[PDB]
DNA sequence: AAAAAAAAAAAAAAAAAAAAAAAAAAAAAAAAAAAAAAAAAAAAAAAAAAA
DNA sequence: TTTTTTTTTTTTTTTTTTTTTTTTTTTTTTTTTTTTTTTTTTTTTTTTTTT
């Protein structure tokens, strides 16, 4: 029916909003994110559901609560990593697409405040991974909606991509990392040639020592960069 | 004796028209939510008048 | 100069109306069947005409 999708979502908004800590919050947002392509009226209201429980302003003060949304988030995408990311990327489109307008740009401050956090999470961190890939993965998934919000600190993610460890989820970090260099780096502002030569030297590096997939996904860089 | 060609009514046959019916879809109505607009009211500000 | 009084603007609340959405019900044009009538065509005998 479409009644029973408005009232059930409505009952998830209120749950999701009123007492947070509940276990089921992640599998929550992967059903609702789920259902984003569904219909026109409910994609309507996820869509202003969504607006408003992640994607505010968030003013710079208590900085801790937006650091729990921002584990809030990550939980999420690091959970709904299994299935796909199909559903994710059609919602980031909606939200992105559907304000072309100037409309005071509510979310476009939003958005660059929560990769720039995350860039400072992730400077903080230093050195549990799994919630690192997952991080990591999501900056790769916003890259891929639109690139324009992680130009700045692609140089800083270059040490990351010199050396790293023989275990799954570093190979992780490296494919994602050159996913996120060949997605960002033409549109890049005027770049440094000995930057480029020590990432194609640290790539070749990187080829003579690991496996398959990282060899392909990250030649498919040297291509791209070439 | 012979013979050919043309007409007229009656008979068939296929296409179109006229009842008869069945089913998808447009319409209407009710509820109820969500929104929008308008009226009013409360507070803030800027000007004007007197001591 | 300062104190006291007036007026305009801004913003929030509320209430009535409007819009929306689904759902269920209804009644209508649409679609198919059957018939069946008409009209054209056909035939065959009759009539007309020719040798």
């Amino acid at each position: 029916g479409i009644s029973v999708r408005k009232r059930v979502i409505k009952i998830l908004r209120d749950i999701c909003i009123e007492q947070p800590t509940f276990p089921k919050i992640t599998e929550m947002c992967v059903k609702m994110i789920r259902r984003v392509n569904d219909e026109e009226g409910i994609k309507k209201l996820v869509n202003e559901t969504f607006q408003k429980l992640w994607f505010t302003p968030t003013p710079h003060n208590d900085k801790e609560a937006m650091t729990r949304k921002i584990l809030n988030i990550t939980d999420v995408v690091a959970a709904c990593r299994d299935t796909g990311y199909d559903w994710f990327e059609q919602l980031l489109q909606n939200l992105l697409k559907s304000e072309e307008d100037s409309s005071y740009k509510p979310v476009k401050k939003a958005c660059t405040q929560l990769v720039d956090n995350l860039v400072e999470h992730i400077l903080k961190y230093e050195e549990n991974s799994g919630r690192l890939v997952a991080c990591i993965t999501t900056l790769f998934l916003f890259s891929k909606i639109r690139p324009q919000l992680m130009v700045k600190h692609a140089m800083t993610m270059q040490p990351y991509l010199t050396t790293k460890c023989s275990t799954q989820n570093d190979f992780m970090v490296i494919c994602n990392v050159a996913k996120i260099l060949e997605l960002v780096v033409p549109l890049m502002e005027h770049p440094s040639e000995t930057f480029l030569a020590t990432i194609e030297e640290d790539l070749m590096k990187l080829i003579i020592k690991y496996g398959m997939t990282v060899v392909q996904h990250c030649v498919s860089c040297l291509g791209a960069v070439v």
